[PDB]
């Protein structure tokens, strides 16, 4: 039972993190939640078991984001799985949530990191939503996970940022789009989400602490349901109070 | 009931966003203090909506934008609080009363703008203010803003400068209380109907629903929900921030 | 230079600081200018005397803000000044300039500070901006001083925040207002800006001011003054109801 | 002139606003170094005009968005620095060189995808890393952006992610480079008439001019007068910074 019952949802990344707690509050609210993960089917099933021993339902997916073919890969899995447990494709949530960061100076990017950048945290969210149009009903809901990072300059990670001020745009947009058939679409900014440097990342939030991976979970739930009807094209600042300079 | 055992104040709860920002916040187990400026019945019509919902509610009257308008206001508030739960805690302050001015901005007079403020800008900060000394750490101040900060309308310029002093006050309050976890947000609504004359009209309707992504105005309904939402617990990261309540009215 | 010639401007709380800088940079680009100051009339006169060693023209006008006839005064001695010149009233240029700040925290903030900080900063601007609109013509300006303060949080100053915060809503809607008449409206925002007091002359102070900038400086007045210049110019024409960021990247965290 | 003895490189200097840019940056006395795709005359042209009004241009050639465009540019690009001043010294960037989708949302191929990627986010990127040993402490980066980036637009979403992170290129390059007095900004043009076919139906028009608040299009001067600016010394305190170039397009 909750908020999504009788609901389905997709969360890309959702092994370890932001996405797995989102996967399991998403679950907690009576949601069938797809766990998606580019490599682990491990870290997937361990996600999908909690979620069945708390009482939902879920079912893993693998997929590698970022190669040719992701997105069909993606969702032959994903339709499948659905059908198996409801004997329909529909698609109510769709999380993206799945990315992968630099780390160096920009002096030492290469094409090579920016191309691999660009296809899974921007590339592929795109056409996850492309695609999933054609699963998603009317009154559905789209969440993209952006970074306290297109807020915040941080030249040790400047394409990784490009690449979330370009999924950014996704929820401008497609809010927009997607108007006349009643889907909202949102994005969800994270502060630095989880020794003497746990003190100093900890100094950033008004609240003197580091964020929870539930922090964002719990407002990706809340943009998830009905609630939440009357927000779209906006962005969700999930950061306890970091932008406050 | 997630917001059980809590207590709430809503400003200007007797009619609109209000009104059903209180009956919600109540349908979610909170005692919620019913304020209105006049009308005592208004404010009673609200309480009572509630108690039929198996909630708790009282009246408070206080007409805000005069002298003593914040002593009357808590004067009222905590008598009630004290009378039903023994304490005076505050867990929820919703600054939600203002009004508008409707007129074009060539015909603006001092008397006008001294009332915008005074009422739109003065009071929030004030009951803000004095809210502190019974808001408990891991508290909620909610103030509710206006799409007009973002979007632009002369005829309503002096009313947005008051709400953008307003959202000021939400950036630099919620700085100023994160070491005692209270979280500090506008919610910023869009054009809702409450219940005005030009609502009785459509084809007006027809003109301001095409300002919505969604093709329809906004019912208070859409904007008291948003409010829940960060009242409770599943905000608490929150703080400091704008939540647009508009159906997407922002994006051009 | 030349670029401002035949154009006037008037500049509130032009006496010091950023407002000072802002009417000499001007003045130097061939606008006549009016220097506002509220009560002292010889360091008014100084930048006035500073615009004509320069080969500029200026004159000083007196007019306290905040109180009771503050809009009255100011353009009683705006449009004798400008009548005595030019043989017009005509207003090109409006710089809101002027303001104070609290200095108190949150705590001790009275109803009467409250008052005299929104009398000040968001009170006249707009009254001066609804009287000006008679002197403006099409094809005009008007630029407000915001504040940096505005985007990053201070709970020391946030009654002056909240003031300009209100002078931000002016550009914005004033700019959609004044469309057909082809006046640009926009907001100027500084850092932390030296504007010659004692607390610039610690070092170890300056220093930790300085780290706020990308640049690792403190902003001179001339810093906000050269971008005033270029939207009271031709060359930004096409920049109305926005927000430039003249703080030298505070804002960048 | 304000830039006499410094030199630029705008990308996609052949028409519309970039060759306004290169136009008005010699106007007042910067030697530009005229760039676009393989249209030799085109450039040639823009470089004409400039000598005319007498001042001091040369072209470069190379197709951006394909292996070895940094190469192919900063080749041609020093050689014609050297050639005329003995340095390969590049006081000024301009990141102008664009191009659209112009398709529905649902008809995006990963193939115009990952061509609009590679020119308008890749390319700019890739030219300032390479750039930076060339342009000296105290010298400008402009990134041409786009209005889109604050203004829903489903036709141009994948046009407008690649703004979105040109945007993020101004933000965390301006922090990168502060130590050098390197100032990094956007310019963000509303709709700009650029020659192409939809600016000679005068009712496309007419609707186009309703976007601003002055009820007018943008000519490519509007924004190429505010590269100008940001491009000289009076600019030095800002950086990291959108200049919305739309003449009010964002209002509402
Ligand atoms: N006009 C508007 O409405 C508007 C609005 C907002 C933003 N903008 C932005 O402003 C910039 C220029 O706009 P515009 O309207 O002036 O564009 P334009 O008239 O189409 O000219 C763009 C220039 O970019 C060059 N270019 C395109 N692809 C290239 C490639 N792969 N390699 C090298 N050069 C390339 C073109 O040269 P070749 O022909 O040789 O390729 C051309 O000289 C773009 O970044 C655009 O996104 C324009
Ligand atoms: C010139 C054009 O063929 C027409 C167009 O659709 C457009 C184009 C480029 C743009 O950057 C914009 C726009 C735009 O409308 C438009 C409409 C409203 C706000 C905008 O910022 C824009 C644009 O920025 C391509």
């Amino acid at each position: 039972s909750g908020k999504l019952t009788g609901k389905t949802a997709l969360v890309t990344g959702s092994s370890r993190g932001i996405g797995r707690a989102t996967a399991i509050r998403l679950a907690r609210e009576g949601a069938l939640v797809a766990v998606h993960c580019s490599r682990n089917r491990e870290a997937a099933d361990e996600t999908v078991a909690t979620i069945e021993k708390e009482g939902g339902r879920a079912f893993s997916v693998l997929a590698e984001l970022g190669v040719p073919g992701d997105v069909h890969e993606l969702f032959l899995a994903l339709e499948r799985g659905l059908k198996e447990r409801t004997d329909a494709t529909t698609l109510d949530i769709l999380v993206n949530n799945a990315g992968v960061m630099g780390g160096v100076a920009p002096e030492e990017v290469t094409p090579e990191l920016f191309d691999r950048l660009v296809a899974v945290n921007a590339k592929a969210p795109f056409f996850i939503v492309q695609r999933a149009l054609t699963l998603i009903p009317d009154g559905g809901r789209i969440i993209n996970i952006s970074s306290g990072l297109t807020r915040f300059a941080n030249p040790q990670e400047v394409a990784y940022a490009m690449t979330k001020g370009a999924m950014d745009q996704l929820t401008l947009h497609f809010a927009k789009h997607l108007g006349s058939r009643n889907i909202t679409v949102n994005s969800v900014g994270p502060g630095i989400t989880n020794p003497e440097a746990v003190a100093q990342m900890a100094g950033y939030s008004v609240f003197n602490r580091v964020g929870e991976v539930t922090d964002v979970a719990d407002v990706v739930a809340f943009l998830a349901g009905d609630d939440a009807r009357w927000i779209t094209g906006s962005y969700l600042d999930a950061s306890g109070g970091t932008l406050l300079g």
